[PDB]
């Protein structure tokens, strides 16, 4: 009784399904996974929002003289994805942990964040993360707004996993994700 212990529900490494009755028409149908959660609003990074520009292209436009050949070209040609609103000329690189890289957060054995400009150096070439998403911008929200829109019907939430968000289809991850949830698109 003077005990507390709080039902709480910590949503980090959980992805953000955005449900039917979703209002900002930015997220509707979409998947994020959230990075942090704590009392003074969230962090997360959609997952499925591609953009007009590919992965090699913003390397070439941030000027990014490479570490090693790049070999692969074939990822090199993928998307890069809109992370969210806010900070859209911030990148954040959402991968399979592989080698040590400054800004860093590790989340899971198989998901982390860098915020570092060394890590740009090793994409195409055979030093880049077994998965990887490059997302520009994040998606915000304050202090408790996270649990508001939550209890609001706008989303719902399911433990997330890495091969949701680098071996899925990107049009694919939504249908994907409401089924964990029953829900059929």
């Amino acid at each position: 009784s003077d005990i507390e212990v709080g039902h709480s529900m910590n949503l980090t490494n959980h992805f953000l399904v955005a449900m039917p009755s979703m209002k900002d028409p930015y997220f509707k149908r979409s998947v994020i996974y959230i990075c942090e959660h704590n009392q003074d609003g969230a962090m997360g990074l959609m997952i499925n929002a591609p953009i007009d520009i590919t992965v090699g292209g913003m390397l070439k436009q941030v000027d990014i003289e490479p570490a090693y050949p790049q070999s692969h070209q074939e990822n090199l040609k993928k998307p890069v994805f809109n992370g969210g609103p806010v900070s859209e000329d911030r990148g954040f690189i959402l991968h399979r942990p592989r080698d040590h890289y400054e800004s860093s957060m590790k989340m899971t054995d198989d998901i982390a964040v860098t915020t570092s400009k060394d890590i740009l150096t090793v994409l195409g070439t055979e030093a880049e993360p077994e998965g990887y998403i490059v997302a520009l911008g994040y998606s915000g929200w304050s202090a408790g707004q996270l649990e508001v829109e939550l209890t609001e019907n706008s989303w719902l939430t399911i433990e997330a996993d890495p091969e949701l968000i680098f071996n899925t289809p990107v049009h694919e991850k939504w249908q994907k994700a409401i089924q964990k949830l029953g829900i059929s698109p």
